[PDB]
């Protein structure tokens, strides 16, 4: 049963959001990966978000670009933590994505990650760190992940 | 009597800006309603408002919000009516967050966006009037009178006041 | 007889504005598609805008890039609704286009759409939603368009 | 009694913003500690604070700083706990330097970033509460009550006051 | 006596900025006219002003506007005279909208653009003077005197006043 | 004898500044085209600018990118009109170039044109419009240029 | 007694910012001179100042200016000494024009750039001190004491004052 | 024994930081070139910076991109001068890198250079100018470098 939902506005967003999917798989976190469009499927979004907690989801990772409303509107309909990934847009390079996700008025939060693939990977890692608070086996796997990441950095660059 | 434009805004704070749209529609004798609808705090209210707007006889929606401003776009997601968006000026980023949040709609769901702040609220009312005037000759005449007076009221030279 | 006029500053703008043309054609909205340069053909612009209403146009869609003055100056000369499309510029990625179109002082409006092809498509859709207020057959075709757009969004991404 | 959230900030000046996180955690009855930790002036204090946070029983860290804002990211470098970042508004660049310094973490070390300023501090507390509520039914009920009251307190229309 | 520079601006509000151009041309004894011409509210006035400027004996036009600032560019579209543009500072975007609206003219129709605000108005007058001085030896001498005094008036060290 | 000097910081700037050179040649305006680096050849710059008027130059067109100081420092040393062309920089797309040229404090002006090739072409046209005030034959050629530019704009785009 | 750092600035207005560099060098007992040099109004003064700095015994130059800020870069063009640049905050663009004008030096002629405003002036003095301390053990000790006290003066928790 | 340390967050940063390495080599300045990640190897960073002075380093050049914390955190742990190079990031073109390096609060300085390769070259040259204050042979080589740079600028561009 999935405990993280990864949602994104379109197939084009998957080039970015696949990095969240891959990370959750590496850490053996059960998850679902879906397309939900805030603008084209607003009722699908409302249903997805309002039923997420009763379906057993613990965290939602939502990615969108441009006037990026998917994470904020998801958070409007769920008390679950919602993490937002700004997808890089063609013209404004994700600055529109970033501001339309992070600048939520007080009362409905979205935890926002970096523009692009780094943000997708980090949304998955942040979801993992949330789940690790209550899952000791996962906490150990996350500590192994962080230890390997630290230990694997080379000491000098190659030409 | 029945409203043909709906003005919606995220908050009482937003009304400092959106009141200019309200006032201008009244000046042009366009029946309208003026409401608070919060995209984030009242999302079900928004869905219901937008999806029933056409059947209630509304022709245009003017929506204003600031920051991560989702109200105009999500309204447009649920109505086939034209939606006009006013970016309300935000404290830190001066409405640039508001502007990009509203204007950068992906293809398929439009929001016609006006200037940041009071200028945009005034112009949203005027753009709504322009839309309605296509089918309403009396309003078209009032709008033409408005534009003519606006043009006639521009002086030829500025006033110097060194005091 | 055309009821929407699509105008643009140059041939180079057509790579963007063709998306408005295509959408109007799909919805069977009679329209004209023309080049009008605010800076190189200012008298052509004045004549086009001032005669638009008497020629039977209902909406003007105007696209331009850089210091983009075509939509605003069109609106100066007509009481018709004018919709502006910021064309992506090479250096500043349409941010110059966007600010020079959207930041109209009160008194002369331009309804502005997104930078680039999305904005061109959406200007056509916004024009359609305006015309649909008075044309029941078009209103039904626009509702079919929106219904198909909603229904066609996949539920999950493909690898 | 023992804290489960740590709120850390770079300076007393930052507390004008971060006090909103402190107040909201108290309202939701979430035990927490509220501290000054300077990334640049007390880097060893930061390393020790972050690396011992989990063993001390903390579950979430909320970190706020402005300008070249390194406190949230460097905290995240030393803890496996979720770190939430609040960009404190800076004088010249209005928190844009704060925001980019915090949110643009390269892949591998996350900071969940909230809005510039007081809005972000309030929302960092609410996001922390959302995280804790996953395992705490009493808190989940308090959070649901909070959201319900927030929704119920939005009026239907704005107030006009021309004075 | 007859004007050789025309200073045009979109509004009375713009004159708070453009008055500095007016004052500096007077100081340099350059005959000029100072007018309000609105690109959006008086577009026919603008077309007539620009297309007749050369035949009326004008040599340079200085045009100032803010926001979506179209006055300098549209003036340049209708005259072969050099047009200098002053971006007037706007409230929300601090004249960045004004600046990009004026300076980013596509190839074929130039506007020589000066700094945002009063600095740009002063420098538009000085640039106009530089242009006119090419053909007017008396003015060239006055301009050289101006620059010499400006240089001579810079002190060697600053003043400390802790009070 | 040259009456316009086109100067630029480096060979790399010539990809942009060649458009000024071409325009002046088309209009038969005698000119010189040179490399002068504000940062690498500051004494060359001082000498060039301070002697420009006595050498018979009427206008200087100066192009530079990044922290672009060439136009402003030229204007510091000459009473001639100085026109500045922001060269597009790799990272910041000429926004650094633009702000470092246009934002001159009052007292020493630089008339600034658009980022990139458009700005180079327009600096040449603006120089031509300055020279045309005193040269009737050139004024007629400039009016022909503007008339041809206006007349040559197509009425509709090609697919 | 003889100065080893030169602080130069474009104007008296700039001294509101650059005075912080002056004060901090005095606190660290670093002999220095503090001058106004205008890149645009006194370009020959600048050339002479920069080209003679090394022979006069200066080791570091701290230069501050705003807007289209050319003073640090042109100083660096004429001296082989390290030049540190302080972007002075500008009115409209909040020092972003100052910052990009100073930091974006093409390869070959460096300016070590500090933060916009007073923070940058303080840090230019500290960076100059760090450079001088490489060869001056007494100054190195004073700088180490400064950093130690700075660290020791950071409290563990903030002060709440609801009044 | 190295007197300059060049450090960078990752192998990917070396495409930029190699230009600092090359310049120091040209000027015969002994140096070390290393990878140190502020986020993945924070203890490596603390150790590197705190021991730098006792190891005989005089200047540290630190390059990083995105949320770029390496230079500032290095400066937190050393009294040596720290020079920061903003590495160009994919989405925001190094503007995130630049602001996260240059905007240091008073008390802990980082001398910041341009975004990208120019900044890396200039960090090396600025380090050289610092070392030249105390090393007469190096001062002469740096003056030769600057003289050659000045003398080598062409007088006119090539087509
Ligand atoms: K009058
Ligand atoms: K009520
Ligand atoms: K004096
Ligand atoms: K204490």
């Amino acid at each position: 049963a999935p405990v993280v939902g990864i949602i994104m506005g379109s197939q084009s967003d998957f080039e970015t959001m696949r990095h969240a999917d891959a990370l959750l798989t590496e850490l053996e976190i059960p998850h679902e990966t879906l397309i939900v469009s805030a603008h084209r499927t607003p009722d699908r979004l409302a249903d997805y978000a309002r039923t997420a907690a009763e379906r057993g989801l613990n965290v939602i990772i939502a990615g969108a670009g441009g006037a990026a409303h998917l994470p904020g509107m998801c958070a409007a309909w769920t008390r679950l933590p919602v993490l937002g990934v700004p997808v890089e847009s063609r013209a404004l390079k994700g600055m529109d994505s970033l501001l339309s996700i992070v600048q939520m008025p007080g009362g409905v939060p979205v935890g926002t990650l970096a523009i692009g693939a780094s943000g997708a990977k980090n949304a998955a890692l942040l979801a993992a760190s949330i789940l690790a608070l209550y899952n000791p086996a996962l906490a150990a796997r996350l500590e192994t992940f962080r230890a390997l990441q630290t230990a694997s950095v080379p000491n000098s660059p190659i030409t």
